[PDB]
């Protein structure tokens, strides 16, 4: 997967805003335990 994988983390909720934060896109998921950011 191109997900781009970070440290922060999460136990579900948005994980947008930490995502403009981590690499410059609003756009991700809380996946497994932690934030994944999209870009493309």
């Amino acid at each position: 997967g191109s997900q781009v994988q970070t440290n922060v983390r999460c136990q579900g909720g948005s994980c947008a805003s930490v995502c403009r934060r981590e690499i410059g896109v609003a756009a991700g998921r809380c996946i497994n335990g932690r934030c994944v950011c999209y870009r493309n």
